[PDB]
């Protein structure tokens, strides 16, 4: 017999993501390194590994939308919410939408894709919310090294990986 | 930091359900002997006791729906996904979905309803696929074609492991 | 070519329904009844002609839910909303909702089922609401002969099919 | 009594139009491209006009998705349906999605998106399916291989029967 794990993770290090569609905002390589960048944030602290898929049904389903775009969280024009990832878990579990009425950027204008996209995947991958200010997974944007506390609750869920 | 903790059992002991809709393919009485037979399953080896609600909101509300119906985990049409359960927990937790594309009965035509509630109750409560190919919680459907059910020596295991023995 | 026509209707006279699921409580006789009259009410005074599907496509499909159904309408639990119809359509065009939270009848009590799926099936079929207090279409429930108001409204959108 | 009454066209002759998001399956500029093709098929023989609006709400909103999108009629993997557009109308009236579990191109390989989007927006500006095999309207899906397109004059028909010519 089997019961459930105590917390929402990946019960597989080794995990798939699709970049379903693009923002007008930025070229199609731009967005493609800063998801690259965010996922590394990530596989540098534990023993998970990402591998994008071009097409079909990845664990990880990275989409831009605006207003309704397919499930209860609509987006809300521009500012406000910005983006949201699902918690671990089959079908839209892990997967992560960004608000396209958002300007999407690799600088320190508009929201910075790659760090919004790094707290997006945190989400992902089973942590919520931190109260430390100087935390990835604090709730709050502001404008790289993955804090500790977030390092912390990525490895209570996964494990060091190589520490080296 | 927080990660998603996950409930690993209720809390309490005496749970409710409520049955908000019924199949085509049997009569009321049919459902409701099922599913009450299918709770026992699990009470009648544990502390648990489940009581059932006729309005409001229940533990375990149990309905039956077609393609997407209200949670974004559609069905799909006759075979493949037969129903699907949420583990415990608030609002959705411990709820159970029915596909009524697929054809259920009291029998061994189409899909066993009893069977098949038996054994979401048994992710409802906070049990996983077990490895175990005799087992309840196995992940694959089969039909034995004998009037009784025991439940398997592993999903008892299983649910002892997890609210102590009745 | 094709330009759409001026109003939502059915293209065909040739209507299916399929009751997906059923309410606890009444019989599946009392509601298989309440919905063939429901839709007699509409077939006697135009060419409509309804045929019962017990599984796949209809194009009416008819079911009962609570709260989030599958839409972006969702019940309120007892009272205020009852149900809800889309009109001509593909995919969810024409469908049924019937909130199961309300206490369904074949009698003055709740809300009787024939009578407010005899509304719905208006809808279905391409009738907004009526300002006429004494119409089948009027929106709001009071406790048979289809009004005249539904009948020339039904009528301007399928004609009256045999006068006899 | 009321019915629902439908927009038959546009009561304005220019409309604008945005492009939401994009396919990983071709370049921004040539999806740019593509969109402002097919609205030239419609704008050319007719007093229509488009502009392109970079944020907010246009008449006629362009997306690319997959499955269940926002409006309930989801799309389905690749093949079968390949996008769909609302009738003229405010909100959703006139808006168009493609589906991005095909392979959108500039050529014969998968579906070629100026074709398919032209056929669309023959839909948000009030077209339904012509019966002629010919024509734009026509509901199947056929590529030439020719690197220029000549409305069909069934199309050229029923579009300047809704808004004249230009
Ligand atoms: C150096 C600090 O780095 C960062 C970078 C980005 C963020 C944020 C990204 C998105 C937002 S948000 O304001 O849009 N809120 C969303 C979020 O925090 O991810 C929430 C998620 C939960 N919600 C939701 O809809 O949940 C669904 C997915 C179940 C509502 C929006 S803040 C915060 C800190
Ligand atoms: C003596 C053997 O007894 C049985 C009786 C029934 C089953 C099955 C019932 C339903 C299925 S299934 O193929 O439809 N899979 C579901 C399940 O195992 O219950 C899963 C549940 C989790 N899912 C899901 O989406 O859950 C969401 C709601 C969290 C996907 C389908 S097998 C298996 C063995
Ligand atoms: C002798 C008079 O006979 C009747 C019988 C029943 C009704 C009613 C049935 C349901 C309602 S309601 O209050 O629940 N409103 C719904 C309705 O009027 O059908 C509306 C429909 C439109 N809505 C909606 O969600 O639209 C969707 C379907 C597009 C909101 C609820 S009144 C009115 C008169
Ligand atoms: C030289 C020939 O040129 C063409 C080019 C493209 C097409 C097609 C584009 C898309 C399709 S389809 O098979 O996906 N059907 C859709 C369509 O015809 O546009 C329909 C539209 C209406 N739909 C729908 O659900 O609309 C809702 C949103 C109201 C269902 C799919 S065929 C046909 C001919
Ligand atoms: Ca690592
Ligand atoms: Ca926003
Ligand atoms: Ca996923
Ligand atoms: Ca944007
Ligand atoms: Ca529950
Ligand atoms: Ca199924
Ligand atoms: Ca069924
Ligand atoms: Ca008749
Ligand atoms: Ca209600
Ligand atoms: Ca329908
Ligand atoms: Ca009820
Ligand atoms: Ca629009
Ligand atoms: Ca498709
Ligand atoms: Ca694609
Ligand atoms: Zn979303
Ligand atoms: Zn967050
Ligand atoms: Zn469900
Ligand atoms: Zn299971
Ligand atoms: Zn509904
Ligand atoms: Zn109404
Ligand atoms: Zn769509
Ligand atoms: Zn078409």
């Amino acid at each position: 017999y089997n019961v459930f794990p105590r917390t929402l993770k990946w019960s597989k290090m080794n995990l798939t993501y699709r970049i379903v569609n693009y923002t007008p905002d930025m070229t199609h390589s731009e967005v493609e390194k800063a998801f690259k960048k965010a996922f590394k944030v990530w596989s540098d602290v534990t023993p998970l590994n990402f591998t994008r898929l071009h097409d079909g049904i990845a664990d990880i389903m990275i989409s831009f939308g605006i207003k309704e775009h397919g499930d209860f969280y609509p987006f809300d024009g521009p500012s406000g919410l910005l983006a949201h990832a699902f918690p671990p878990g089959p079908n839209y579990g892990g997967d992560a939408h960004f608000d396209d009425d958002e300007t999407w950027t690799s600088s320190s204008k508009g929201y910075n894709l790659f760090l919004v996209a790094a707290h997006e995947f945190g989400h992902s991958l089973g942590l919520d919310h931190s109260k430390d200010p100087g935390a990835l997974m604090f709730p709050i944007y502001t404008y790289f090294m993955l804090p500790d506390d977030d390092v912390q609750g990525i490895q209570s869920l996964y494990g060091p990986g190589d520490e080296d």
